[PDB]
C-alpha cells in the first residue's frame, strides 16, 4: 500500500544561492543577490529601493548587503519586482516584516504575490512562498518616485500576467545610464497554444517583445543575469558581455518561436 507523495520542495541550482558580495552597476544601483538571482538596491538621499529579492531563503543576506551598503532596514522604502515567482519574490514578505519596506506593483502581480504563486497558470501548487500583500498598485507607464530618482512600470505581460520592465536613470562618470530591468520572456514547460488559463498568451509574449526592444536601454540587467549574458562572478567585468534590450528581445522571440514549433509537433 502507497501512500500520497511527500511535498516537493522548490529546489534550485546552487549557483541561484550563491551569495555575492555587492556589485555595483551605476553610481546609485547595486546587485545584492546572490550569483544567479539579480536583486538590485537603488540607493538614495531619502531611503532605499530594491527591485526583487530573489528566492525565500535570501532575506536575511539581502539586509546584511544593504547593511553593507549603509542601508539599514528602516531605509529601504520601496519594492518593486519583475514577476510575483518564488525565485524573484520569494522573500517580500519577510523583507516587510523586517524593514521599513512597502510594495508596489500591477494588479496581476499584487494577486499572484497574495495568493503567494499559489494555482499559478502554468505550475499549478509547485513552486510557492510566503503570500504579501501590495501596497500601491500600478497602472502602465506610471511612474514612482524616491529620493528624485524615477522609476517607470512598462508591462510586458507573458512569462506572467503582472511581468514588468522598470527603468530609471542613474549616472556613471558624469554622464546619464538609462537603466532598463526587462522582466523575462522565457515559457518554461508553458502550453502556448489554446492554454485555457491564459487564452491570449501568444499576442501578449509577441507584444512584450516589441515592449523590450524599444525600451530606454543603455544597460539591461534581467531577473535571471544569465539571460542578458551577465556573469555576476566576474567582477569589474560582469556587464562586458551584457545584451541590449533589442538583441535580448530578439533571441527571446526566436527561442519562442521554436518553442511553439515544438509543441505544434509534440
Ligand atoms: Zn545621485
Ligand atoms: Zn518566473
Ligand atoms: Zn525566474
Amino acid at each position: 500500500e502507497v501512500p500520497l507523495p511527500q511535498l516537493r520542495a522548490y529546489t534550485v541550482d546552487a549557483s541561484w544561492l550563491q551569495p555575492m558580495a555587492p556589485l555595483q552597476i551605476a553610481d546609485h544601483t547595486w546587485q545584492i543577490g546572490t550569483e544567479d538571482l539579480t536583486a538590485l538596491l537603488v540607493q538614495t538621499p531619502d531611503g532605499a529601493v530594491l527591485l526583487d529579492g530573489g528566492m525565500p531563503q535570501m532575506a536575511s543576506h539581502l539586509l546584511d548587503n544593504m547593511k553593507a551598503r549603509g542601508v539599514t532596514p528602516r531605509d529601504l522604502r520601496l519594492i518593486l519586482l519583475s514577476h510575483a515567482h518564488a525565485d524573484h519574490a520569494g522573500p517580500v514578505a519577510e523583507l516587510k516584516r523586517r524593514t521599513g519596506a512597502k510594495v508596489a506593483a500591477n494588479a496581476e502581480s499584487a494577486v499572484l504575490l497574495a495568493r503567494g504563486g499559489s494555482d499559478d497558470l502554468h505550475f499549478g501548487d509547485g513552486i510557492t512562498y510566503p503570500p504579501a500583500n501590495a501596497d500601491r498598485i500600478v497602472m502602465d507607464g506610471e511612474v514612482i518616485t524616491v529620493g528624485g530618482i524615477v522609476f517607470t512600470a512598462h508591462f510586458m505581460a507573458g512569462h506572467t500576467p503582472g511581468s514588468t520592465a522598470w527603468t530609471w536613470t542613474d549616472t556613471r562618470n558624469g554622464k546619464p545610464v538609462r537603466i532598463a530591468y526587462a522582466d523575462s520572456l522565457s515559457a518554461p514547460g508553458y502550453q502556448l497554444q489554446g492554454n485555457p488559463r491564459y487564452p491570449h498568451l501568444i499576442e501578449d509574449y509577441r507584444r512584450s517583445f516589441a515592449t523590450v526592444r524599444a525600451l530606454p536601454c543603455d544597460v539591461l540587467l534581467t531577473p535571471h543575469p544569465g539571460a542578458s549574458n551577465w556573469d555576476y562572478a566576474a567582477g569589474a567585468r560582469a556587464g562586458a558581455k551584457a545584451l541590449t534590450c533589442k538583441a535580448y528581445a530578439d533571441a527571446a522571440e526566436q527561442k519562442f518561436d521554436g518553442q511553439l514549433a515544438k509543441e505544434t509537433a509534440g
